[PDB]
């Protein structure tokens, strides 16, 4: 379907549907929600260099503002353009203890508004925020898209191509199981699941991820 680069190979969108794009950046995925209030993201980009590219190129492109970006972690990969979002008046969404853990590792602090089961809606798009328990760190969620049964898994979850777990020093690999499984009996009808890094998938890379485990 669509597929929009920058100047650069650096940065990529692709169409999931109407209102919900993924977003790309040398590989790191996050979504790009299309509302009638502004433009909300589901993670931003490695850095700050990345993140000002990403949200310049959405502006641009659906002529509206991004508002909101929802931190799936406090990686880098995931809180590194949190300066960029601070200073432009962009709302960063995070669990309590994802906004501790970028505190503590020398990060502005995102909002730490989420809960354990958050339910926003940014114009008439509906967002559902998901602690399911330790994994690929301490602090991961998913984002769920109930109008779509869109996951966001963030690195929770592996695309097909992962052979192993990637960089499990900040994982917890016995939790990271009833994590997925928590997320399987919450979300029991998927359509999409987007990985953290990798192509878009179904449930089948939630199970993928459980076999990476064993
Ligand atoms: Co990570």
């Amino acid at each position: 379907k669509t597929v929009i680069k920058n100047e650069t190979g650096t940065i990529s969108i692709s169409q999931l549907n109407k209102n919900v794009w993924v977003h790309t950046e040398l590989p790191s995925n996050g979504l790009v929600l299309n509302t009638s209030k502004g433009l909300v993201l589901v993670d931003s980009s490695w850095d700050d260099k990345l993140t000002k590219e990403l949200i310049e190129m959405v502006e641009k492109k659906f002529q509206k503002r991004v508002t909101d970006v929802i931190i799936t972690h406090a990686h880098a990969d995931r809180i590194g353009g949190i300066k960029t979002l601070k200073e432009r008046g962009i709302k960063a969404h995070s669990t309590a203890l994802t906004a501790e853990l970028a505190k503590k590792n020398g990060y502005e602090e995102p909002l730490g508004d989420l809960q354990t089961v958050t339910n926003l809606k940014f114009g008439n798009m509906k967002v559902e925020t998901f602690y399911p328990g330790k994994g690929h760190t301490e602090d991961n969620i998913v984002v769920w898209l109930p109008q779509y049964n869109i996951l966001v898994g963030g690195c929770l979850v592996k695309s097909t191509s992962a052979k192993d777990l990637g960089n499990v020093a900040d994982a917890y690999v016995n939790e990271w199981s009833t994590s997925i499984e928590n997320v399987l009996k919450r979300y029991r009808n998927i359509n999409a699941v987007v990985p953290g890094h990798g192509e878009v998938g179904d449930k089948g890379l939630l199970l993928h991820t459980l076999d990476l485990l064993k």
